RNA sequence: GUGCUCGCUUCGGCAGCACAUAUACUAAAAUUGGAACGAUACAGAGAAGAUUAGCAUGGCCCCUGCGCAAGGAUGACACGCAAAUUCGUGAAGCGUU
């Protein structure tokens, strides 16, 4: 059981700590990028998660369900405008992916 | 500072002219921090039973070496409840238009 926020932030501390190492180790497939952006949009932190998915766009822009994970949080978030800079530059980088497309239409 | 002045004009002073023209990370300091093995306890060396040669690979890890040599435990680390977009069948029971 955690007590005020000096243990809360030593928790942080290991677990950012855990991210960042796969990070540092993989540089490669997205799954270590989309859970650590996870667990920072879990805690209402999300601009930290906003750079998160910023960098994963930064190695891979190609992959589609990054921008779709990123798009889908800041419209969960009730960031609209957020999400909406980001389906303009995702249907601008991607025009051929119709996901896009729908998404941002819908 | 020195020399020359048919300078006053004595050997005292003064005047004029000429040459000579900008050192120093400015400390004998006050400060400010990060650092020497190595001792203290702990701690124990990869490969699916055991005993073991190793060669790599990657980078916000370095050490020795002049080294694009070679060593450092295969130098160390890497060991992960390894989940990324997007679903449908069939009957069965219950309530509803
Ligand atoms: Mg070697
Ligand atoms: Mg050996
Ligand atoms: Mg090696």
């Amino acid at each position: 059981k955690i007590t005020d926020e000096e243990e809360l932030n030593d928790y942080k501390l290991r677990k950012r700590k855990t991210f960042e190492d796969n990070i540092r180790k993989n540089r490669t497939v997205i799954s270590n990028w989309i859970k650590y952006a996870q667990w920072e949009e879990s805690l209402k932190e999300i601009q930290r998660a906003r750079s998160i998915y910023e960098r994963a766009l930064d190695v891979d822009y190609r992959n589609i369900t990054l921008w779709l994970k990123y798009a889908e949080m800041e419209m969960k978030n009730r960031q609209v405008n957020h999400a909406r800079n980001i389906w303009d530059r995702a249907i601008t980088t991607l025009p051929r992916v119709n996901q896009f497309w729908y998404k941002y239409t819908y």
